[PDB]
């Protein structure tokens, strides 16, 4: 695959979700989606999975919330792992306002 990440920009007020329809297919994608990863701070943190703590429930809050809320910001690489894909790829995440 590619060893420099590809770019891909999005508003702070999108949510992961809106990611995974965005990247590959929106409609055929919806429960074959691509699986986010991300390092924050310098700790793995997984954003499609829900290594989210969440109060009450939360069926899927990582997804639920935006990538702002999410800790995302400009520059932010992204490792994406894909179904439909046997390779990570890397994307950077740019913020638009």
């Amino acid at each position: 695959g590619s060893q420099l990440p590809q770019n891909i920009q999005f508003s702070p007020s999108a949510k992961l979700q809106e990611v995974l329809d965005y990247l590959t297919n929106s409609a055929s994608l919806q429960m074959k989606s691509p699986a986010i990863t991300a390092t924050l701070e310098g700790k793995n943190r997984t954003l499609y999975l829900q290594s989210v703590t969440s109060i009450e429930e939360r069926t899927r809050p990582n997804l639920s919330k935006t990538l702002k809320e999410l800790g995302l910001v400009d520059g932010q690489e992204l490792a994406v792992a894909d179904v439909t894909t046997p390779q990570t790829v890397l994307f950077k995440l740019h913020f638009t306002s």
